[PDB]
């Protein structure tokens, strides 16, 4: 290679062509149930469009949640997509989705689009979908506190070989008080003081179902308040049970900082908020624990850059992704960006954190676009600095971003 | 359109026939005198430049002040324009006015251009800039605690139908203590207690001037540490007055967050600073008062990203502009791109905040340059998802940003 | 100037061709020994390096810092630039560098670059990189507490016509409980107690040093907790001591603000981190000591627009560069962008915190390039408004930014 022009098809080939691994998701292995959603229903009805189409619809919040699946995406589809054009990133996707899928945006035609997702299946859909996606592995997010989920695992099931576990603890970490109760019903024996048993028991939790789900990883996801140190249940928690059982098994620990939760509860999933976090606390686990590896992205956009700086300081950090508010062409961009020029090639520049099956098409097809241009920048400034870059350090330097620098870390 | 090239030209020609409404500006009907400012001297002389000339002058800023108006206008052209690049937004802005005045930057003429303004009556230059901006509709900021301006209102006068009053409360919210002393002078009688007359009174006060303004909206300029609730005087005037009347009216609540107030007293408006605020006040406002409206915009470039979130959240949060240290192209940029990424169309953005007539020429200008930009954009990205947008429904969503979304919060 | 690629060719050739004074350096004037640090095994082994090659190489921290400083650096060139593409900011750096002395990055043969510098004197390799780099004067970091240093001083040593001094106190103003037994070592009878013996003898010691250094400004790096006035030693030194003795002999006080040092002490000087920090300090120094000058760079991203304002409000306030983790494409960008919107060419736009001789070459390039379009942006933005840039307005001005702005200040 020695032309921008030439440059730029390579990259783009590389990029477009390398299988993802998508290491977070809230998407399920087919045979765990309804607990998978997709469809053009599903997608027009995601809660990033549940929040735009309540800032112009005159439907009350009460009578949108009263409304069937089909009547909330009606509504959708003609207040973000006819009566206004539907620019936003979130509207963008859909119809990403539907080009992906063979359909066509121009018509307009939502009945004929409905009419594709009825014939097929889920196991048919997800063959599908991720074969048009690019994404050969998918990192769920299991969490047992809920029950729709934790049947599956306790019949016994096992997803296919394409998706993988990651053991969420939100209601253990940041709601003990009333979650301490429902392992006493499970049997673990958690008493009112945190004493030795507590600890054990706790810790007991967490073996059992690592040793149910083979997890990558363990995660939560922390308010812009998080800090560590810190006598409360999260803060013992993590100290006595979380960073122990995640050593002695090897297993990283991902935290998701920065979200303000339910601060508008009748939006359900469409009302969490952001907040700027204080590095102290993944600074101090970082250095403290050498033994335990964290994976971190985080929500605020004033978080971004000294994320990336922290990075530079300890290798049992491996940042990822560009997070909820922060997956935004703008953000995605400036976000890669500072990573690179900081980092090289050692982070994990995305993750789709999809909720719908379809969205995989587009998460993937916006993002690697953006990286694609970063990659072509910071290749062409070495190559007028006279380096010569091949198309198989390139093939290499993509699979590490999308998806070797994942699975190296999990180890 | 199916190519960038035509949707470019078609989206420049859709924002730059289409009528502006500017829903903040420090501008007056001509009808009331010389509060309305305006002409080469008055551009030059905007503290802007006060602040930039103070950065390379010799002249102390005592002397400056003793100076005239033309005097100043010559020292700031010799300094800013001849003796260093006019290349500052504020001072590129003077040329944009310049040439579309039909006068010649290429000229340099200072003497030249002072001679088209002397020839001209401020209703004439009033037609000749609303003609030039295309703008429709000024909302003006009226302070019913200033005596000049308290003069037109009292006398009835009513502004040109283009212009639109705005009861600006920033002495009563954030000055009580000295301005109770003034509700007394003019018949309300609060006394130096919160009880129930005082309550009361200021009631009356804000529900007179309603009533002789008519205004689109109430306003006030808030510093970096605004909180609420909150036991002081702004606090309990904001619950107890103001949100109980805007309601009542229906009107909104403008505020204007991140204001540190001359930190350079000297500089006098060329003074303030300013500073990121907490998303606290603003978002406890918005969930426990859904009955009211409130038009927010901050100062500091840390606080956009999270206040675009933030209106994800609530529909009676209409955010707008890119208010003072934030007009500046790079932040015009990021900011816009931020917003339509997150809320599609669903904002304003951009006032002008003009203090000088000709103001509204550059102000307009440099912005729909940029929003067009952005506009292209978005729409490239869906028509490359096979969506088609008709120019019908481009001028449709040119319009909502540049007018009919404010008319339309305002009701 | 006609088009704007007219104006792209004059303005690159000008910024190309105009001497470059480097404001803030960790270089030191040849004579001084081998303090100052050259070649490509130092420019491998460059701090910024060592972080990156922890992020992926097996090799533990203890055992690459007991490698000689060849095998450190053979291992970080086959860590980063062989076993991943050399993309991050620092490692295209490297390249840069080999590109401008004429050797060729395209074969990679680390042994042939070693050769180069095998031959060539400290004083001849000054002679090529200066002129290379078009670099005119280099401002040191000189710390009188480094024993080192100390010496070659006290012995005088004086540095050539090419590097000027500046007066380095951190442990003064950061470690005075350890610093004050040094002090008393050397002459200076401070007392524990901080009274008006140990305020004059403190003052008597920064008088020396100035008079021995004829330094061109005093300066501190400070955290991001940094603030003023304080009741701790760092806030009664600057006050009773620092800021009298400044002003006396009229001397700038340079500021370097935000970095949390040794956050990973292992990594040594790779174990600093950064935090944002308020401006209350600063604002306060600037207004409350309106006969001081202050030079200010802060390290977190997030305080980069507030600076800007405040150097709109004070005059003896003058920003420069883009400080370590600033010193990024991106980060560059839109920090020199905000800088001219807002002060026009009142600021210094870089320097190269040089801590390798060779450094200079791509330092000054990487960033030239980038500000070289910035002014071209702008200077097309005014022809556009009609203004009309003759091509020795545009040298003045790139002679301001890289050069006159810093002598003129400090004068
Ligand atoms: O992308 C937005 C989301 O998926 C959030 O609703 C979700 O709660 C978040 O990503 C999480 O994993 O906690
Ligand atoms: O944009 C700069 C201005 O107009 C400020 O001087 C003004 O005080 C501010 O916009 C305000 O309305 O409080
Ligand atoms: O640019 C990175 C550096 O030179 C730092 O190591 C240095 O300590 C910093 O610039 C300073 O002068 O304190
Ligand atoms: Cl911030
Ligand atoms: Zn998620
Ligand atoms: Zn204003
Ligand atoms: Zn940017
Ligand atoms: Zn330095």
């Amino acid at each position: 290679i020695n032309s921008r022009e030439v440059l730029a098809e390579k990259v783009k080939n590389a990029v477009n062509n390398q299988p993802v691994t998508d290491m977070h998701t809230h998407l399920f292995s087919p045979n765990f149930g309804e607990i998978l959603l997709w469809d053009i229903d599903e997608l027009l009805t995601y809660h990033y469009l549940v929040a735009e189409v309540m800032r112009w619809t005159d439907v009350s919040i009460e009578a949108f949640w009263a409304m069937s699946k089909r009547e909330q995406a009606d509504l959708i589809w003609e207040e973000l997509f006819i009566k206004r054009s539907p620019v936003s990133e979130a509207c963008r996707g859909v119809l990403t989705c539907l080009q992906g899928l063979g359909l066509d945006p121009a018509t307009r035609d939502l009945q004929v689009y409905r009419e594709y997702f009825a014939k097929k299946t889920s196991e048919e859909q997800v063959d599908t979908v991720l074969q048009l996606a690019n994404v050969s592995d998918v990192v769920m997010t299991n969490d047992p506190f809920d029950d729709n989920e934790r049947i599956s695992w306790l019949e016994g099931k096992q997803p296919d070989s394409r998706f993988h576990a990651a053991l969420r603890l939100d209601p253990l970490l940041n709601e003990y008080e009333q979650t301490k109760h429902r392992l006493r019903d499970w049997g673990y024996k958690v008493n009112d003081e945190w004493n030795e048993g507590s600890i054990q028991e706790v810790k007991r939790f967490l073996t059992d179902w690592i040793e149910r789900m083979d997890p990558v990883y363990m995660a939560v996801s922390l308010p812009p308040t998080f800090s560590f140190p810190e006598e409360s249940n999260r803060g013992r928690i993590i100290r006595d049970c979380l960073l122990p059982v995640a050593e002695k098994h090897n297993i990283p620990f991902a935290m998701m900082i920065g979200v303000k939760k339910r601060v508008h509860p009748a939006l359900g999933d469409a009302g969490d908020f952001v907040g700027k976090a204080s590095m102290d606390g993944v600074e101090h686990l970082l250095r403290e624990y050498p033994n335990n590896k964290f994976l971190v992205t985080m929500l605020s956009r004033e978080n971004q850059h000294e994320l990336v700086v922290l990075a530079r300081k300890f290798s049992n950090l491996m940042i990822f992704g560009c997070w909820w508010f922060m997956n935004n062409p703008e953000i995605i961009n400036e976000m890669t960006r500072m990573r690179m020029e900081m980092l090289g090639t050692s982070f994990i520049p995305q993750h789709s954190d999809a909720r719908v099956l379809e969205q995989l098409i587009y998460k993937w097809h916006h993002s690697k676009s953006i990286i694609a241009e970063v990659l072509i920048d910071k290749y062409d400034d070495i190559l007028q600095a006279g380096w010569e870059v091949t198309e198989e350090e390139i093939k290499r330097d993509v699979a590490d971003l999308f998806s070797r620098n994942f699975w190296r870390f999990v180890g």
